[PDB]
């Protein structure tokens, strides 16, 4: 039962990594389209990478969660290994930033929430992603999010985009749950003031920033998203709402710049506007 490169029709790049390049696939048998992540295993050997690729699959074939990209298949031949993936039509949460500009309150509140109802259900089983940022937060065909990229995920070290990067991921080389909550506190603000809120010159600079909590919000902000942000950007991260010494995400759900939101079945409405 196991599928092979002949059973598709390949198209497009869909995205190029380091150890890996991802190519839009029409399945011809069922005229389904999936997004599948190609790898060379000579580049994976020669670049020990065994236990990345390893835990990539491993994470992504244990998730079964509509805000989550699936891993519906793999195999592989001599010089390559396939996985098929999730399908994401409206390409990256990124994308539509700069598109327009920031988003208002409404679509601010609407996909915020479906981020925190996501990592919610991944912290739950254990996984931090650890570099989650707008480029890997997807939009499927009904502009619903779909969160990829799980080749840094870890299972309850590394060091994810810059801008994104936890403080005491700087301090103590170490990584939480709460982590992926500090990346979140960074999105959020970036939705709103439609850039992410550290920034600098190079690497070394953006760093120093994060660990002086360096940075400031615009007079626009919309001031219970701010209250919210201000939660999250903590420097100490047993502070942060939604990590277990905060008492998880019962407390984040309650937030007042959530109040409007129907937790319940966010993956069944209809997704606002962008405008
Ligand atoms: C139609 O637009 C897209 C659609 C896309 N749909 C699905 C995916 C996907 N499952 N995984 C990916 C991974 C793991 C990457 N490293 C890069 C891009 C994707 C990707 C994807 C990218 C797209 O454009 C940016």
């Amino acid at each position: 039962r196991k599928k092979r490169p002949e059973d598709f029709k390949f198209g497009k790049i869909l995205g190029e990594g380091s150890f890996s390049t991802v190519v839009l696939a029409r399945e011809l048998a069922t005229s389904r389209e999936y997004a599948i992540k190609i790898l060379e295993k000579r580049h994976i050997i020669k670049e020990n990478k065994v236990p990345y690729v390893t835990r990539e699959r491993d994470v992504m074939s244990r998730l079964d969660h509509p805000f989550f990209v699936k891993l519906y298949f793999t195999f592989q031949d001599d010089e390559k290994l396939y996985f098929g993936l999730s399908y994401a039509k409206n390409g990256e949460l990124l994308k539509y930033i700069r598109k327009i500009g920031s988003f208002d309150e409404t679509c601010t509140r609407f996909y915020t929430a479906e981020i925190v109802s996501a990592l919610e259900y991944l912290h739950g089983k254990g996984i931090i992603h650890r570099d989650l940022k707008p480029e890997n937060i997807l939009l499927n065909e009904d502009m619903h999010i779909q969160i990829t990229d799980f080749g840094t995920a870890k299972v309850l070290s590394f060091v994810g985009t810059a801008q994104y990067v936890s403080p005491e991921l700087l301090t103590e080389k170490s990584a939480c749950k709460s982590s992926d909550l500090w990346a979140l506190g960074c999105i959020i603000y970036q939705l709103v003031a439609g850039l992410p809120p550290f920034r600098a010159g190079n690497e070394y600079l953006i760093f120093q920033k994060i660990i002086k909590l360096e940075y400031d919000f615009p007079e626009k902000f919309f001031p219970k998203a701010r209250d919210l942000v201000e939660k999250l950007l903590v420097l100490d991260a047993t502070k942060r709402l939604g990590c277990e010494e905060m008492e998880g995400y019962g407390p984040l759900k309650a937030h007042p710049f959530f109040e409007s939101v129907t937790w319940e079945n966010l993956h069944q409405q209809t997704p606002p506007k962008l405008t």
